[PDB]
């Protein structure tokens, strides 16, 4: 599993009715990405590093608090695109992404988590399998980069 | 060197004087991160890939066409987060980025060599070194990373 893990100050999801389903104010916005052979564990990983993740400072110190210590959000979007691999050409090739129907009721579930986890109010999604239009607020910017595989 | 792309239908982005430095359209963010064992090889693979990955559609064919043939734009964006590492626990670390100083003058090269194999008016950046605030529209949205070390 890969997920790209944005510092915000707001995002606004919108898709054709264009017309907004989503908001955040300050947070994450994560771009999920699911791999066709990737299990529950894989996905609880990425669950608590996106929530417990130190991604802003203390006066104290830098890196030193979390999004739930400050009571922020979290927009979820899947991307299916953090499997293009263009090693090969400059035409990406997907063929490791879990696919669309099996990918959107594992993406369920991990949402469902992520609420189990933290609050209902504070995790938003987009619209699975549509064009989305997303205006963000890229504050630093701060930009993590997690693929499971690697552990 | 890692880098990550979103396309996009525009980006604004400022820093502290918060007043704008620099604008685009249509095109790609660049959030691009140097290792501290990068060679100027890194850095050819990841402008190649930026100005030639097919992420546009032609009318009929999907994933053919690059911003350079829809003479569209590019911000490029510094940032050593993507060294952020998160193995160990919840701090991430970030020792893996260049040291920030020989950073800058990798980063000012590989600018410049970007206005080279495109156009230095379709080519932008932000602000080395300086909190930046960048209001970013999503088109899609569309979202490739590349870590250099793991090709060649
Ligand atoms: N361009 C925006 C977009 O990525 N759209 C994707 C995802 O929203 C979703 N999708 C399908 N498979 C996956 C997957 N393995 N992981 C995440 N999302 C998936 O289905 C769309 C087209 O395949
Ligand atoms: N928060 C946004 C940001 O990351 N700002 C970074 C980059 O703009 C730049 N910088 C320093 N070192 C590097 C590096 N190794 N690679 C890329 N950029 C660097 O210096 C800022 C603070 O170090």
């Amino acid at each position: 599993m890969r997920v790209v893990i944005q510092r915000v100050k707001g995002a606004i999801l919108s898709v054709r009715k264009l017309e907004i389903i989503s908001e955040i104010k300050n947070g994450l916005i994560c771009f999920l990405g699911i791999h066709k052979n990737d299990t529950w564990e894989d996905a609880l990983y990425i669950i608590r590093k996106c929530l417990n993740l130190r991604l802003w400072n203390n006066d104290n110190k830098t890196w030193d608090k979390n999004v739930k210590d400050l009571n922020y959000e979290l927009l979820i979007v899947s991307q299916f695109t953090l499997f293009g691999n263009t090693k090969k050409g400059n035409k990406p090739d997907f063929h490791l992404a879990k696919e669309p129907n099996e990918a959107l009721i594992f993406y369920n579930k991990i949402i469902d988590e992520f609420k189990k986890q933290y609050n209902d109010d504070k995790i938003k999604i987009g619209k699975f399998g549509n064009y989305m239009n997303i205006d963000v607020t890229n504050d630093g910017p701060v930009t993590i980069y997690i693929d499971t595989h690697d552990i």
